[PDB]
């Protein structure tokens, strides 16, 4: 097929509760989706990068300017285009993962509707629903996180996430843990607010059973990791430093990761996603779904990638109302602690145009 | 002191000859400068970016862009700045280091210049000229390549680069050693273009001698340098990969690397490459000064890091005019193969405003 143009929205969502995380607080969802144009018919991307770099070095102004100057214009001038040919015609361009991502995602959309394939179907579905957990954030009190956790768990929520910063750790913990009792699935993520240095403190975490500890040094910092996990025995995992299958491989080689967060976005596409679901596979490394608050959309391919068989750790694919009072499309109801994996073409899903009219800032065609 | 504001420039400069890559052929160098105003004084830096992301994710847009929105903000925002200090206000945004690089040159320059103390001094040189490399493009044909070699030689240049590819690599070295014999200091840089798989390729440049090959496979793969050194004769080099003090820590104790090119604006700034001089000297690494087609605001500032002890092969700091007719500073001059280090306070050279505005597309107040 060839692409006609790809129109870009910008897109403002209100976040039902702000949201804090070691790099900031949000109380907005900023994006970027991506409508892409075929002569076969339409496809939906969406982009996870946030308003500024501070989770990763793509941001919101950035993607749109590669997308529209570089991305787009290398596929429309391609006589035949595949979501899989995607990769290779934008190789030239180095980065911009969550760009390409995006893209991808919208032409791989596109291509699936045509076939009337379902997104789980092309990445290897075995499961019709996936438990799903929640992310908590940092609370400026400790009875204040307590309420918000036990409210999440009475919604069935299967596992809880605390998000994590020195100053906010043990205690959060501890309480986590004299309240609510030693069965709940519990873990941490850091988002890299940690250095090597911290070592002993993060081993003050060792006696309060975590699954797991997300991304506690900084993106590069594969090797720190190794010998970070020498030092505590809560297991690392990596959610920021796993930006393809190739460096999934080389964390594992050196032993700085034993569960991988999967954020497609993050590596540049659902396809690439899979690729590194398999490789953590064939390693025994077990994965899990990450979460950075997409719409319906991105949500709607996430519930689909964590059908995978690999995907043995519940993820942050929570619920809609977990951040939006109104998804621009039909929003995801937690029942029995499960998400169902949508059964239509595609995504399975699409925006209701009425309610992203409301949430656009702006509109652009990128043609010819 | 207390950033007034800075001024961003985009420049056009035309290149001598055309210039190939194993991304790309360069007929023009856009570029970023950067003035940065305070009470005491001002200052410059160069921004090393490309006109789009081909040799690594930063461009000049998206640079302006992080520069103008997020980076100069914050620094403006803060009660005192110290070059030393841009890094830990710029830390919260990820990334962008060809961008912070080029600002903290120009607070650096503005701080050193009222202290009247050279970037040599700062930086800690101990020489006061360095030897210069030359670095050649691919070329159509390897007899365009020789001339263009020979030429280089009876400048005075002390070292040969290559440019290499799929395609031009082994015929290109063959040809060079052939026709100007085994004494000749070679090397070659592939910018990313190579794979682990094409090792039985780059093993066929075993029997040349030459002193590295740079860079032959992508940025991220650092464990896949380290095999690769495993299974040829000639040092690996890394230049994309060395990001920070930290990843050339990093990819030296896996392995991965025996000579490291220093790009400053690669690393984050000239302080950041201070560093990485630093740590690569400790673990017995030798270093050299790498080029990105900068103006002589940022030759002069390389000059002077090419003038640290460690700096023991010879850089890609050619001569101003190996790149450009007419340079906006000063220009500066090969002799006897090699080049002065600045002395004035700070860079020790300036713009010529009459140069520098012949050159400017565009100029915007950030204050
Ligand atoms: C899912 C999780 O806890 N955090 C993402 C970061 C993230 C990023 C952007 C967000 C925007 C709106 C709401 C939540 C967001 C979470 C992560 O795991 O690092
Ligand atoms: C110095 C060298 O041979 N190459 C740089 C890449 C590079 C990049 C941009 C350039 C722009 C104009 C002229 C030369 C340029 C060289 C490098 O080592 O990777
Ligand atoms: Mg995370
Ligand atoms: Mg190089």
């Amino acid at each position: 097929m060839k692409l006609s143009g790809v129109e870009l929205r910008r897109v403002q969502m209100p976040l039902v509760a702000p949201f804090r995380t070691s790099f900031g607080t949000q109380s907005v969802r900023e994006l970027l989706l991506l409508r892409a144009v075929t002569p076969a018919g339409e496809g939906w991307g969406e982009c996870v990068t946030m308003a500024g770099p501070l989770y990763s070095s793509e941001y919101n102004d950035g993607a749109e300017h590669v997308l529209r100057h570089y991305l787009i214009p290398a596929l429309l001038a391609a006589e035949d285009i595949t979501a899989a040919k995607v990769t290779p015609l934008l190789a030239k361009f180095k980065g911009h993962r969550m760009a390409k991502g995006a893209l991808e995602m919208a032409v791989l959309d596109a291509e699936l509707r045509a076939h009337e394939r379902s997104f789980a179907a092309e990445l290897g579905s075995v499961r019709d629903s996936v438990p799903c957990g929640v992310s908590v954030g940092i609370m400026d009190t400790i009875p204040q996180l307590l309420d918000v956790v036990g409210g999440y768990l009475d919604e069935g929520y299967v596992r809880i996430k605390l998000k994590i910063e020195p100053g906010w750790d043990v205690e959060p913990v501890r309480a986590v843990r004299e309240r609510f009792g030693d069965d709940v699935l519990l873990q941490v993520d850091a988002n890299t607010a940690y250095t090597l240095g911290d070592a002993p403190q993060l081993a003050r975490l060792d006696p309060f059973g975590l699954l797991l500890i997300e991304q506690p040094l900084e993106e590069e910092d594969v090797l720190g990791h190794a010998e970070l996990a020498r030092r505590i025995q809560t297991p690392i995992c990596l959610d920021e430093s796993i930006v393809s299958a190739r460096a999934a491989a080389d964390a594992i080689k050196l032993g700085a990761v034993q569960i991988v967060n999967i954020k497609p976005g993050r590596v540049g596409g659902y396809l690439e996603a899979r690729r590194v679901h398999d490789v953590c596979a064939a390693h025994g490394i077990p994965v899990w779904c990450g979460d950075m608050g997409e719409t319906g959309l991105g949500r709607a391919a996430n519930v689909a990638l964590a059908s995978l068989p690999n995907f043995t750790l519940p993820g942050d694919t929570s619920a809609s109302d977990r951040y939006y009072k109104t998804d621009i499309t039909e929003p995801f109801v937690l029942s029995g602690g499960h998400l169902p994996v949508p059964t239509g073409p595609g995504l399975g899903v699409a925006p209701i145009p009425e309610l992203l009219d409301e949430v656009t800032t702006a509109k652009v065609w990128i043609g010819s």
